[PDB]
C-alpha cells in the first residue's frame, strides 16, 4: 500500500491541474497555472533528461507557485482548498513521495497468471501498437480538430501529424516536436482567451467556459505525452526484466502469427477496401480524381510495378492532404482519408521487409485432417469460392439500376465454377481481374450521378481474398482434388448401377417368396 500511496504523484498532480480550473475568469489563478505547469511537463519530458530529473524545477514551481500564492492573497472557501491543497499536496509529496516517485524512475482463484501475462503482454503489444497510437494520435487529433471544433490553428498541427504519417525519419523526432508544438499550441490557445475582443487564419472563437475550448488541445498534448510516457516505459521495460511455421497447431496460434503480421501481405488490399469506402462515402469530384488514380494504381497488375507506384502513392497523398485540408478551410471524408493515407503509410513502411511444396507439402494433409486448420482452412479454401456468388447476387438485389449483368455474370460464374478451378490460374487470374474491373466500374460510375455501396464494395473484398487463394500455393491442394472428382465420376455412376440392381435383385426374390407363400 505504501509503494501505491508514494509512486501516484505525476498523475494525481495532473487530476489536480486539471480539476482546478474555473476558479474564476480567464487570469493567472486557476487555469494558467495549470497551463504553465503542463507545459514545464512537457519540457521537462520533451528535453529527453528532465523525464524524471527536474526535481529542483518540480520543488521550484511548488515554490514560486506557493510563494506567490500565499503571499499575495460561500466563495472563500474552495479556492483556498483548491490552491492550498495544490500546494499541500507538492509539500506532502516533497515529505512522502517526491524522493520515491522520482528516484524509481532511474536509469542505474487463479487469475493471477491471467492479470500478469495479461499485463505484460498488452504493454509489449502496446507499444507495437503505440507505433500505432501514434497514428492514433493523429486520428483522434483530426477526429477532434476537423470533426467537432477547430483547434488553435488546427490545419497547423494536423499538418504535422499529416507529414509525420508517411515519414519515418520525421516520427521520432517529430512525435516529440509535435508533443511540443501541441503544447505551444495550448499556450497559444489559452492566451488567446482574453477580454479585449472589441465586440482567415486565426479562428478566434472566443472561449466562454475557459475549460472546453482547451480539451480537445489539453487531451491532444495528453495523448502525446501518453506516446511519451510510453516511450519512456518502453525504455524501462527494455532496461528491466506467432511465428511464420509454427501457426500449424491450432487456432491461437494461428491468431499470433495473424496479429504479429495483420497488414504483411494483406496491406495493400485493405488499403483499397478504404480507397472503396472513401470514394463511397466521400461524394465529391475531389474522390472522382481519387478513384480515377485509385483505379489507375489498380490497372496495372502485379504487386511489383504498383510497389514502385506505391512511393508515388505517398507522393500524391503528400500532394494531396494539405491542399485538401486548406482548401476545405479557406471534413470527416478527409478524416477517413487520411486514415486511409495512414493504412498507406504502414504499407509504404513494411513493404520491403527483406529481413525475415514447402509449406504447401503439409496443406493435402490439410485438406481432411488437421487438429484445427482444416475445419476453418479449407472452409475458406473451398466454401467462399461459392459464397462470393451469394454476395454477387445480394448486390444485385440491393438496388440493381443496371445490376443485372453481374446478375448474368454469376450465372456464368454458377454453371462454370466447377470447371474454372480445373483451369489454370493464368486464366484464372485473368478472369478474376476482369471481373474486379467490371466491379469497380461501376462504384465511380455511381460516384458520377450529381444508398447501395457496401454490399458492391464486399463483394470487391471477398474478390481480393480469392485472388489471395488464387495466387497462392496453399491452394493448389485444394485444387488437386478438382483432377480426381473430375475423373472418377463414371466409376460412381456404375455404383449407383450396381446399387440399384442389387436393389431390383432383392425385391424381385421377396415377391417371389410372397408368391411362393400364397401358392
Amino acid at each position: 500500500v505504501t509503494g501505491i500511496y508514494v509512486k501516484y504523484w505525476i498523475y494525481v498532480c495532473a487530476g489536480m491541474f486539471i480539476v482546478v480550473s474555473f476558479a474564476g475568469r480567464l487570469v493567472v489563478y486557476k487555469i494558467v497555472y495549470m497551463f504553465l505547469f503542463l507545459l514545464c511537463l512537457t519540457l521537462f519530458q520533451v528535453y529527453y533528461t528532465l523525464w524524471r530529473k527536474l526535481l529542483r524545477v518540480f520543488w521550484w514551481l511548488v515554490v514560486a507557485y506557493t510563494m506567490l500564492v500565499l503571499i499575495a492573497v460561500s466563495e472563500l472557501f474552495s479556492s483556498i482548498l483548491i490552491p492550498g491543497f495544490f500546494l499541500l499536496a507538492c509539500i506532502l509529496q516533497l515529505h512522502y513521495f517526491h524522493r520515491p516517485f522520482m528516484q524509481l524512475t532511474d536509469l542505474e482463484l487463479d487469475l493471477a497468471a491471467s492479470f500478469s501475462a495479461v499485463l505484460t503482454r498488452i504493454q509489449v503489444f502496446v507499444r507495437r501498437l503505440l507505433e500505432l497510437h501514434v497514428f492514433k494520435l493523429v486520428a483522434l487529433y483530426t477526429v477532434w480538430v476537423a470533426l467537432k471544433e477547430v483547434s488553435v490553428m488546427n490545419l497547423l498541427l494536423v499538418v504535422l501529424w499529416a507529414f509525420a504519417l508517411p515519414y519515418p525519419r520525421f516520427r521520432p523526432m517529430a512525435s516529440c516536436l509535435s508533443t511540443v508544438w501541441t503544447c505551444i499550441i495550448i499556450v497559444c490557445k489559452m492566451l488567446y482567451q482574453l477580454k479585449i475582443v472589441n465586440p482567415n487564419w486565426f479562428g478566434v472563437r472566443k472561449g466562454y467556459p475557459n475549460l472546453g475550448y482547451i480539451q480537445n488541445h489539453l487531451q491532444i498534448l495528453l495523448l502525446l505525452v501518453f506516446e511519451a510516457v510510453v516511450y519512456r516505459r518502453q525504455e524501462h521495460y527494455r532496461r528491466q526484466h506467432g511465428t511464420r511455421q509454427r501457426l500449424d497447431q491450432d487456432l491461437l496460434s494461428c491468431l499470433k502469427y495473424f496479429i504479429n503480421f495483420f497488414f504483411y501481405k494483406f496491406g495493400l488490399e485493405i488499403c483499397f477496401l478504404m480507397a472503396v469506402n472513401v470514394i463511397g462515402q466521400r461524394m465529391n469530384f475531389m474522390v472522382i480524381l481519387h478513384g480515377c488514380w485509385l483505379v489507375a494504381i489498380l490497372t496495372r497488375r502485379r504487386r511489383e510495378a504498383i510497389a514502385r507506384l506505391w512511393p508515388n502513392y505517398c507522393l500524391f497523398l503528400t500532394l494531396f492532404l494539405l491542399y485538401q485540408y486548406l482548401l476545405c478551410l479557406g471534413s470527416t471524408n478527409l478524416i477517413s482519408d487520411f486514415l486511409l493515407l495512414l493504412c498507406a503509410s504502414q504499407q509504404w513502411q513494411v513493404f520491403s521487409a527483406e529481413r525475415t511444396r514447402g509449406e504447401p507439402n503439409p496443406i493435402p494433409n490439410f485438406i481432411h485432417c488437421r487438429s484445427y486448420l482444416d475445419m476453418l482452412k479449407v472452409a475458406v479454401f473451398r466454401y467462399l469460392f461459392w459464397l462470393v456468388l451469394v454476395v454477387v447476387f445480394v448486390a444485385g438485389a440491393t438496388i440493381s439500376i443496371f445490376g443485372l449483368g453481374y446478375l448474368l455474370a454469376c450465372f456464368y460464374l454458377l454453371l462454370f465454377g466447377t470447371t474454372l478451378l480445373q483451369k489454370d490460374t493464368r486464366a484464372q487470374l485473368v478472369l478474376w481481374d476482369c471481373l474486379i474491373l467490371y466491379n469497380v466500374t461501376v462504384i465511380i460510375s455511381k460516384n458520377m450521378l450529381s444508398a447501395g455501396i457496401i454490399w458492391d464494395s464486399i463483394c470487391f473484398f471477398f474478390l481480393l481474398l480469392q485472388r489471395r487463394i488464387f495466387l497462392s500455393h496453399y491452394f493448389l491442394h485444394v485444387s488437386a482434388d478438382l483432377k480426381a472428382t473430375a475423373l472418377q465420376a463414371s466409376r460412381g455412376f456404375a455404383l449407383y448401377n450396381a446399387a440399384n440392381l442389387k436393389s431390383i435383385n432383392f425385391h424381385r426374390q421377396i415377391e417371389e417368396k410372397s408368391l411362393a407363400q400364397l401358392k
